[PDB]
């Protein structure tokens, strides 16, 4: 932390919006779901790209690269910003390559999901693993900083205020909803007071899997969507009782933004719990999203992280890859 640190950054040069051509219709929360300035519901099904810090040492941060994301039918792009890698570019540096990555999504067509990569207990500063380590500064801080940045480029119509909460049964330490809750409306106020317009999902525990609590108490704030991560081993059969009951019926009241899905086989490469599967789970979610008219992101389009949709930088499309893509091109443009 020179002046690259988020309490000492200089002066950051805005970003220059003469790269963009495309301005994609303003989505906003309207009761229940997702609408355009028409009033059409819009559903999202996209992709997470890796850490656009790791695409660049991969040598794969490129045009090419979003040119294969979109050509499976993706319609939104989540950009998994890791803290640790915001403290290792600087927050100039980082910035360059969200700017050159909205850029490539937003010419293309694709809305962004702008999503604080954390993962853990923010209140109480325990974390997974160093790599998610942050602060309550640093992340509004963030949201300040790309709030400001993106304000009117309809395209980044997504602010993920903190990818996974979890307490991970203690070993993180402790925080009530109601306490999360006010840390998401802090949040939620500095994203609007710099964009007006900007939707915010907001995640519950059990790594960004519950909305139960969410529900009883939610977030007082407009233009709010709810997450969650129901990979496949986050519960058993029966999945669709199980999904209503942890998530799904959440979708009835609030949009849900399913931010992370994916699997594979016990024997793909990182396989761990929750992401094995035989491949059912494919169609179950994608089934089960299509009767609750909920929008999701597929995990990973990289072929070093678990679980892969590539098998290589040749983006030969891996189990998951292949399902996503039949649901994406048919569904979406």
């Amino acid at each position: 932390q020179n002046t690259s640190g988020w309490w000492n950054a200089g002066d950051v040069p805005a970003f220059d919006k003469r790269q963009l051509s495309r301005q994609l219709p303003l989505i906003r929360v309207d009761g229940n779901r997702f609408v355009d300035e028409q009033g059409n519901v819009q559903i999202f099904r996209g992709v997470s790209i890796s850490d656009p810090n790791k695409l660049a040492k991969d040598q794969h941060f490129n045009k090419k690269h979003f040119d294969v994301i979109r050509s499976w039918g993706t319609n939104v792009v989540r950009i998994p910003v890791h803290p640790s890698a915001w403290r290792e570019r600087g927050v100039k540096g980082y910035l360059e390559l969200l700017d050159q990555a909205i850029t490539w999504n937003n010419e293309l067509g694709m809305y962004t999901i702008i999503d604080w990569h954390s993962m853990g207990n923010l209140k109480s500063e325990m974390f997974q693993n160093s790599m998610y380590h942050t602060s309550k500064g640093e992340t509004f801080d963030f949201w300040r900083r790309v709030s400001e940045r993106y304000n009117g480029i309809n395209s980044v119509a997504f602010y993920e205020i903190f990818n996974e909460p979890t307490v991970f049964s203690g070993r993180l330490g402790i925080v009530s909803w109601a306490e999360w809750k006010a840390i998401n409306e802090e949040a939620i106020t500095i994203i609007q007071a710099h964009n007006p317009n900007a939707i915010s999902l907001v995640a519950g525990f059990n790594w960004a899997y519950d909305l139960r609590e969410a529900a009883a108490n939610p977030i007082e704030r407009n233009n709010v969507a709810y997450v969650s991560h129901p990979y496949p081993q986050k519960v058993g059969a029966p999945y669709q009782a199980n999904w209503e009951r942890d998530f799904g019926f959440m979708a009835d009241k609030y949009p849900v933004f399913a931010t992370e899905i994916g699997y594979q086989l016990a024997s793909d490469k990182g396989a761990h719990i929750p992401v094995i599967d035989d491949g059912s789970y494919g169609p179950r979610i994608t089934d089960y999203f299509a009767k609750k008219g909920i929008s999701w992101v597929a995990w990973v389009f990289d072929p070093d992280w678990s679980p892969q949709m590539i098998k290589s930088w040749d983006y030969e499309p891996t189990m998951q890859g292949e399902h996503f893509r039949k649901v994406m091109l048919k569904e979406n443009k």
